[PDB]
DNA sequence: AAGACGGGAC
DNA sequence: GCCAGCT
């Protein structure tokens, strides 16, 4: 693992590479976001976009998602993937928002982690995006980056990883932080074939060497 | 707690 | 013919 003045290195050095980083999924309001984020489960923020482009036009309360039968809410997100449990989610979704949270959507991460399809991770990118609440949401590319740089165990839970990046970073940089490392790992530190050729951190990074060298 | 869910870059 | 988080 790496000292933690190494890892501030390093997050130094991303913040130079992507210097405005930030969300990619395209949002006006935090109730967009939260469908958004749902929608993303294992899907490009790219094809999310592609298809809530259209989606937030047809629906933009949690009313008008519930008026319509499953059926065409599954076909009006079908290209996304998942469609079927994610179309269930969000009705149910937004009828809990009208329910228990007087429509609106709720600021607390671990209220929305009540919400269907909402776990951990999207709960935190709603609180920081949406809402300001500093927080780090760890995703494939948080936790891949993490792994090979020697942030962390490449046995450590997401949760691990989390708690690891939240004693390191200030509570003040830790949104822009998460994005910076989203940025890194989804357009350098590629899972595919990473940049590590040309990357500032190969120099400490045993993923880098190791990659080198084979 | 493994398994189930379901366009794009090689 | 691997990559993008609830029961
Ligand atoms: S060296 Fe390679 S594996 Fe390590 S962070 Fe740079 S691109 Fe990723
Ligand atoms: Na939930």
């Amino acid at each position: 693992m790496l000292t933690k003045q190494q890892i501030r290195y390093c997050l130094d050095e991303m913040a130079k590479m992507f210097p405005d980083a930030h969300c990619e999924l395209v949002h006006r309001n935090p109730f967009e976001l939260l469908i958004a984020v749902v929608l993303s489960a294992q899907c490009t923020d790219a094809l999310v976009n592609k298809v809530t482009k259209r989606l937030f036009e047809k629906y933009r309360t949690p009313h008008d998602y519930i008026a319509v039968p499953l059926e065409e809410l599954e076909q009006d997100i079908r290209s996304i993937g998942l469609y079927r449990n994610k179309a269930r989610n969000i009705q149910k979704l937004c009828a809990m928002l009208i329910d228990k949270y007087n429509g609106e959507v709720p600021r607390d991460r671990d209220e929305l982690m009540k919400l269907p399809g909402v776990g951990r991770k999207t709960a935190n990118v709603v609180v920081s995006t949406a809402f300001g609440v500093p927080a780090i949401a760890v995703d494939t590319h948080v936790e891949r980056v993490s792994k090979r740089l020697g942030f962390c165990r490449w046995d450590d839970s997401v949760l691990e990883v989390e708690k690891t990046l939240m004693k390191i970073i200030p509570k003040e940089e830790w949104s822009i932080t998460h994005h910076r490392m989203i940025f890194f790992g989804r357009y350098h530190c590629k899972a595919q074939s990473p940049q590590c050729p040309s990357c500032p951190l190969l120099h400490l990074c045993r993923e880098g060497k190791k990659r080198m060298r084979k």
